[PDB]
């Protein structure tokens, strides 16, 4: 018997190859690997979800689920041809349990939607990223940095409990209580590897006084040292109340762009380090607003606008190859710095930016080794991206990003962030000290491998 009669059977939409539901449901953030499924499967419950999974073991088919399609190596495509995408855009359960100071969030979430629902339902909030079109899924399964996440945590640190479909078709609940050894694989390595999760529960925080957005712009490609270096100078002493991250890219322009959970007459003290020691005359854009206007400031609507717009964020696609890396305290030498910046200069369309961690953050101070995450110890990590709109350049553009990790990666550690994706990074540089316990629990719950692509936990333990 065919796919296509298998999934009929649980009666969720599907869409296969030929039709114009494929064609569109083959919408992804990065277009540079246009992977072809063998089908789209959309689960509005947990028994297709079931079949999903039961079908794609019976017809021999891989199996992905995706949630916002954000993949920076098109994994939700399934990183090869042929896999069974199992879109979870149909999970959107949404509750506040105000005294609990929880929220139940189903998979299909994006952050944008998200943000709307749970500053409505209590002026609440998780301490997601900035880009609204994101899903709640990867994005937590991963990690999770936001403009709020030196004070509240990484998004995947406020995971209370997931549920999940796993590979032999049992629902199954992971907290700190129920099955320990899921729930630690999820927090920072639940992208795929152990099963379709349907639901989260996550740890709320308020968010109703007045918060502080501010953005220091300058466009000259002479004052890039001087800013950065001001950067990692004041990144050492910033309270948890700020997330700040730095931003830079060859055609000049760099930026620190932060936000103050406090009032905005508070504010100067803790900037003024920053701006003494970058260069003069800033673009100065300092503006005190409510929660969910910071959200939309974030991603540059203009404050008076409508929250709604949240909903309807525009989807928009690129095509790039992106790496990252972690640096430690107290960041890159001077000579760090200038061979940074030269090996940016040698190209263009790319762009580089820096999200501040710290010993003050609540990253930083989990302590080490209770979750997948294990990047609780640097200052900030790198983002790299580098994109074209012509296939042309494709080898140079990647050639180009792949030499300036190399340059970084002299001043810098060998870690790198698993939200920025890189098929090039040994999965010890994600996972490292807590890769034998990843291993350990992919054998228990996925011994034939169901759920699997090219950078899925393995099945088999390093020597
Ligand atoms: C496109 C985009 C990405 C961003 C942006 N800004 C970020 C930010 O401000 N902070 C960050 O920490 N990261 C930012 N990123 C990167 C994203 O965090 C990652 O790209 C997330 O992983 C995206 O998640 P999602 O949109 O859900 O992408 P998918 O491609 O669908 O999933 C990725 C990965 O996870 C697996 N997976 C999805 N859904 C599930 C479920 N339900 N259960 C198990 N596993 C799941 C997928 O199979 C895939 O492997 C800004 C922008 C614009
Ligand atoms: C799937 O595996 C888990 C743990 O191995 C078990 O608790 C569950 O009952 C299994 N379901 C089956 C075999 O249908």
């Amino acid at each position: 018997t065919t796919l296509k009669q298998c999934l009929a059977k649980g009666g969720a939409r599907t869409a296969f190859p030929g039709t114009s539901e494929y064609s569109t449901a083959r919408l992804a953030y990065n277009l540079r690997e246009r992977y072809a499924p063998s089908a789209f499967v959309f689960p509005t419950t947990v028994a297709q979800v079931q079949n999903a999974v039961f079908c794609a073991k019976q017809v021999g088919v891989g199996i992905v689920p995706r949630g916002g399609g954000h993949s920076y190596e098109d994994y939700s495509l399934g990183g090869r041809d042929g896999v069974l995408v199992v879109d979870m855009e149909g999970f959107k359960q949404f509750s506040y349990n105000k005294a609990a100071k929880t929220a139940v969030v189903g998979a299909g979430f994006r952050l944008g939607p998200l943000y709307l629902a749970l500053w409505n339902a209590g002026k609440v909030t998780i301490p997601a990223g900035n880009c609204p079109t994101v899903g709640i899924a990867g994005h937590a399964l991963g990690g999770g940095w936001g403009f709020s996440s030196r004070k509240f945590g990484l998004v995947t640190d406020n995971i209370l409990e997931v549920q999940l479909v796993a590979a032999n078709g049992t629902v199954v609940t992971a907290n700190a209580q129920k099955n320990k050894d899921l729930y630690f694989a999820i927090r920072g390595a639940g992208a795929t590897s152990y099963g379709i999760v349907t639901q989260f529960t996550f740890r709320v925080h308020d968010v109703s006084a007045p918060v502080t957005h501010f953005k220091y712009r300058w466009n000259d490609k002479a004052v890039l040292f001087k800013n950065f270096k001001s950067f990692q100078s004041w990144g050492l002493n910033v309270p948890a109340e700020i997330s700040a991250a730095f931003y830079m890219d060859p055609s000049g322009v760099s930026w620190l762009e932060g936000t103050y959970l406090g009032k905005k007459t508070s504010l100067l003290p803790l900037v003024k380090t920053f701006l003494a020691s970058a260069a003069p005359n800033p673009t100065r854009v300092e503006e005190e607003l409510n929660w969910i206007q910071l959200i939309l400031v974030n991603w540059n609507y203009p404050s008076n606008t409508n929250p709604n717009q949240l909903n309807n964020v525009p989807f928009t696609t690129n095509t790039f190859k992106a790496k990252s890396i972690y640096v430690n305290g107290p960041g890159l030498s001077d000579a760090g710095i200038n061979a940074m910046i030269n090996a940016m200069n040698t190209g263009s369309n790319a762009y580089f930016i820096y999200n501040l961690y710290g010993s003050q953050s609540a990253i930083n101070k989990v302590v080490p080794g209770e979750t997948a995450f294990i990047h609780r110890n640097s200052l900030y990590s790198i983002q790299m991206v580098a994109s074209w709109s012509n296939d042309n350049n494709a080898v140079t553009q990647t050639s180009y990003i792949t030499r300036y990790w190399k340059v970084v990666r002299t001043y810098a550690t060998g870690q790198a962030y698993q939200n920025y994706i890189d098929r090039d990074m040994p999965l010890s540089a994600y996972y490292g000290s807590s890769l034998s316990t990843l291993i350990a629990g992919k054998k228990k719950w996925d011994p034939q491998n169901v759920f699997n692509f090219p950078q899925s936990i393995p099945l088999k333990h390093h020597h």
